[PDB]
């Protein structure tokens, strides 16, 4: 089709435009007093939040290059929560500062190659200067608090999740699900995790997580792509009688075999899932084993001379819940046999010992502590199927961001890291005078949140973000409280992970923003 | 009147376009490959020029605001030309060329103080850099040098001035006027000169020097502020009937009788023209006397109370010529006779012995050295009337670059001075970085004029320009022949004065522009 | 007042279709074959005509840009009819030809100065060529010759001018005014002329020659300028009694002074006309002294102390006629008496003997050859006023052609000694390829004339003036009969000066017009 | 051969008294040896720099010698790591003179109407 082409400043320009719409949309969420976006549906009364990740799944703009540019933040602000479950809001905060001021210079007449590696250069320093000024979170005493200020100051949330930490470890999976009366439940069941997502965002059933879940599955193991519809037929006669869900993973699932199960699914004939095997080459054969022992299926792999059409439900193995991101997938308490489990545990053992390299070790061992490790459950309890649903989000929220502080501990909130970080690299040079301008660019954007934050306070953000410089380490401002001191002790802090992600991303857009001087796209027609 | 009022960019963006029309129009000719301007005079077929300050005169927006601009850039551009008789067309790219990169700056954040700080600095250094780049011109051999080529390789007017120069002294006054003949004269004349510019840029009748001549006038000396033209209608109406010209030189001329002499002399019913007493209170007094014992005349003072009114054809002193400009007065040829003259001077030579300060004797010096002193005047001969006027042109033209290389010496032309001053100063720097971005503008600045000769030669500027900071000294570039060397050599150069004038005047625009934040004017009604 | 301000290319193109208007109007009158223009009047029936100078006078254009082109190429172009008596619309043509392709180039990204520079070579070496090809015109035969050919065929004009030649001499001084009857008559009569035109183009009463002529006028000397006309009152009220016209011989009147004469005379209250006076300094003093003494009047110098308001008619010098172009003014027959010039002329003379300088000499003897030199006055006679006026005009024209020749000789006509010398000079080159396309440019453009005159006779151009370059010399194309042949033997030919004139004025704006980059005009 | 657009301007350098038939074909000779240039500069440009200058100061030197955009320092191409496939650079060439010979020679374009 025809296409519309715009360069340079024009271009520029629109794609701020658009930028400008969607973080003004979302930083009105941003604080403790932060404001309500309505977001309409027509479908029923219009929804109220104050979720910056909501806002901004609707910000789509009728100019298709202004869309352009909003569309392109959106998507990189997003992987910043999927790496720490927070930091989305900020990171288009920080885009929109980092482009605005960026632009600004670009057409002063700096050469953006040159403004692009000074934001770069003073990032990778402010990443570092985040690890100085991050305080650890080890002991499970630690891990209970930035549970329990996570969970909005629910000492129980920080107490469930140490001890869930405790019985798989740091590293353990752990999974939430509805309680079954008012008692809280932990239990460590036979299950794994893989980093393969969903193959179609359209087998989301639970938009607010943004995940797929499914009750009571079968799992069809299969080690070939999956183009065509006409040789699951047989399978999926099968698991439409006994009326249960299906969780496809194959080397691929893509063509018409994808689109049917999109459409078949939302039709609500059949509930079905599909996600890649995990890893590549002869490690993915390896593991879909592991999966097919632990859920007690069997693998179709077409290498030995096995037909799809030949599969029966016998073939297919199941576990009690599958939860299903855009990055992971995780299967809890599978129906394998523990002898077989066990047995398959010793066997990769052996294998460890037969292993030359280093490489090939911490491959096994990674399998091993998937298959012996399990999967942790904690069922949330309540008085009241509302307080229920309730407390699991939170536990959910508070989770993730426990398990980010275990990674690279806690900063000071509030967006006071980011000034602090800043203030410490007012020294910091480049190659020539473009990149300098660059580098304060980067610096004069990290305020962005603090400020923003004090402004839908209704306070000066110029006297606040002055004064928090002229302190030092976590010192800041308790935006709740109008109070100065230590953000730690006030509890207000952040994730280290969760800052880090969401400026190394802002500036990832906003460097190749800056870097652009031609746009396409179709024609209003 | 309504009043149209413009703030912040809004305005600046007006003013530089109109200063763009202005700088556009006139840099077409800068340079020995420029080219001409056609100026449409309705009275007549059109005129072709190359002569910058031709153009300027004749340009006038339509927009207020542009407007506005381009006569503010025109109005200090022409104090170059006024200084060292050369330099307006280089002021005039030169402001662009500040204004321009000045105001992106100011668009990018900078504070236009701070940037009008850092061009002041620069410019204050190129100064500096441009008088010890500086040859000198004492010696006679330099100073017929420096007129041949001020008078386009003519050896002869080259060797007048100097002739002139070696009569009346290097600080000497000199003139210039029509030939008798074919041969060319040198005479020392009774007559004086005082620094009184014109009251009414309406008095000028030979617009190309932009000055006042009248032929065998009459002069009036009242010490008194006329400002009601009743009280000349008796002296008028006498001068009205010898039928000659009428140059008034009073304490001041104001109100209806300026306005009155304007329009009558506009209407051409009689020729009158009025300048101010030289100098202020008793010194003014004394004189008013000088001229009248010089002229012949009589000075009617009201404080003895002598009427206007009473002032016969006897009471007015005469003399062949006056020329006046916008800041000089010159009389040429007195009919005092040299009894009275020589009479005076033996006064002021009493009042020396008198004389108990230094101040009062070196006052008093001055005023007998104007008196005994008198003027040079050269006539210019030719074989025909039209190549007479012609090197009479050159002749005065050539005078005021020759008087101009005498005072501060002559320095690379074409442009090269400006961009070797700006090589000189990369290291300078200010108080803070918007003052650092101030020098660099101006440095750029400097550029422009050399720049814009090279594009009319049809030549990479960036190429050349390039070349010439290569180079040390007064290596540059000959436009004219397209190689390389010491520019004084080659007879391509420019007094220090003009280029010093240049330099000064734009950046003296270029910085109120830069730090204007409203403009106010009329309505298009 | 507000300006509209153009530049580069947008001024340009502005500009050459100005000159279109004004070269395509005139043109179509070139050639034997010429077509006719039609001039609108006010007041009375349309004007047909075939005189490019009439058309190219009528030209003005709505669009401000537009017209200054136009008045550009009018102004220069006027200046060849001014030197040679002919080759306006000739000027006009190369004008366009140059003027067309020189845009081009400066559009394809030739540098402007430099295609100047090309131009200006190819015509001084054209110039030269033509000096190669021209035919001198010396003998009275050749006189006459060309004297003939000027005056459409017609040997009587041609004895005519011959005659009047070899009495005043081929410097000499030649006027034209009506006969008294049938037949001719020649005389030579005390009179003078001067190198100083009309200070103002609204003194004109003839528009036809673009001259003004006055009879039996006084005449006002005055070494001084003149401003106001305060002083003028008492001179004019008593030239206003007597009922006659006013020259008025200054060293200059500008201002109000000029304007009001430049009023009164239009309105018909007293005919009146204003010169500079010749020469400058004290040479100007000295020649307005010889006026004074042949038309019997008196100088009014204020140097002496003599005022301009106790100037009385006697003071008046007064001739039979007065004739002001743009470039000269002629009195003939001054009442000074004969006792009087001879009386002046010995004291020159003995002025020459004190000499120093050879200068001064020449100087002196120039002045006493137009004082005992005199005028010659041709009256033309004829059966009818209606043949006499006409007749004149031919004896009128014929005479300026023939003192052209005269002075820089003759070369072939319709076009041909361009084309001609254009096909000698295509091995000339320039320093650069830019200067190179320059000289293209021009040596393209002299064929302008030819091609255009064939185009009117409905032939093809191309074809014409590719047979007129084989042939050599004077070999050229006869419009008139369709054959080729010698143009001089077959009539067809062009002062020299008229060809060179036309082609330098022609380049001079042209070169102008090529190297502009801005314009300055009113807003509509 | 050297990369960065220098083996054109190298080879556009070697050819200036490259000559035709006619004066046309002199100018269409002299059209293909600026368009040489047309990489190198616009490689400059995107860099930030004065194409006329680095391209002029290409041309200076002789055989591989060119100007590496990314470190901004000249020297022998090959040898900084800097260079093209000869095949790379003449088929480049090539087809880019194809088409532009064609449109050059076209007097005619026949299209549907916007309806
Ligand atoms: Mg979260
Ligand atoms: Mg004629």
């Amino acid at each position: 089709a025809a296409k519309d082409v715009k360069f340079g400043n024009d271009a520029r320009v629109k794609m701020l435009r658009g930028v400008n719409v969607l973080a003004d949309a979302v930083k009105v969420t941003l604080g403790p007093k932060g404001r309500n976006v309505v977001l309409d549906k027509s479908f029923g009364a219009p929804t109220i939040t104050k979720d910056g990740v909501s806002v901004a799944r609707e910000i789509e703009l009728e100019d298709k290059f202004e869309n352009m540019g909003a569309q392109m933040v959106k998507e990189v602000a997003s992987k910043a929560n999927d790496a720490a479950g927070d930091g989305t809001t900020t990171a288009t905060v920080l885009a929109q500062a980092i482009i605005t001021e960026g632009l600004k210079a670009v057409a002063a007449g700096m050469n953006p190659m040159d403004l692009k590696r000074g934001i770069d250069k003073a990032v990778t320093a402010a990443v570092e200067e985040l690890k100085a000024l991050s305080v650890p979170c080890s002991d499970s005493k630690a891990i209970a608090q930035v549970g329990t200020i996570s969970a909005n100051s629910d000492e129980t949330v920080g107490k469930l999740i140490a001890e869930a930490m405790d019985k798989v470890g740091k590293e353990g999976v752990i999974t939430v699900e509805d309680g079954t009366g008012l008692q809280d439940e932990l239990d460590v069941v036979e299950g794994m995790q893989f980093d393969r997502g969903y193959l179609s965002p359209y087998f989301i059933n639970k938009p607010e997580t943004g995940a797929v879940e499914l009750e009571s599955p079968f799992i069809l193991l299969a080690d070939k792509k999956i183009s065509n519809i006409r040789e699951m037929l047989p399978v999926l006669e099968a698991v439409a009688k006994a009326g249960k869900p299906l969780l496809i993973i194959a080397e691929d699932v893509e063509g018409e075999a994808l689109a049917t199960l999109v459409v078949n699914t939302m039709r609500g004939i059949v509930k079905v899932a599909a996600v890649k095997a995990p890893g590549f080459g002869d490690r993915r054969k390896a593991m879909l084993q592991d999966i097919a022992t632990l859920t007690g299926g069997t693998v179709i792999s077409e290498e030995i001379g096995m037909e799809l059409e030949k599969a029966t439900l016998e073939d297919l193995g199941q576990a009690k819940r599958v939860v299903i991101n855009k990055d992971t997938t995780t299967i809890i308490d599978g129906v394998g046999e523990e002898a077989a489990i066990q047995g398959r545990v010793a066997q990769i053992r052996q294998q460890i010992e037969e292993a030359t390299s280093d490489y090939d070790r911490e491959k096994l061992q990674e399998r091993v502590a998937k298959l012996a490790g399990g999967v942790a459950v904690i069922k949330v309890g309540a008085a009241t199927e509302v307080e229920m649903k309730e407390k699991k989000a939170r536990v959910e929220d508070a989770l993730h961001a426990t398990r980010a502080a275990v990674e690279e501990g806690v900063v000071a909130g509030g967006g006071v890291a980011l000034i602090r970080v800043a203030s410490k690299l007012a020294d910091l040079r480049g190659q020539n005078e473009d990149q300098n301008v660059g580098i304060k660019v980067a610096l004069r954007a990290m305020e962005a949140p603090l400020r923003q934050i004090v402004l839908n306070c209704g306070e000066e953000p110029s006297v606040v973000a002055n004064t928090v410089k002229g302190g030092d380490g976590n010192y800041g401002y308790n935006a709740a409280t109008e109070e100065y001191g230590n953000m730690i002790d006030m509890g207000i802090l952040d994730p280290t992970k969760v800052t880090r992600s969401a400026l190394q991303y802002a500036a990832s857009v906003a460097g190749l923003m800056i870097t652009t001087e031609c746009m396409v796209t179709d024609l209003p027609k």
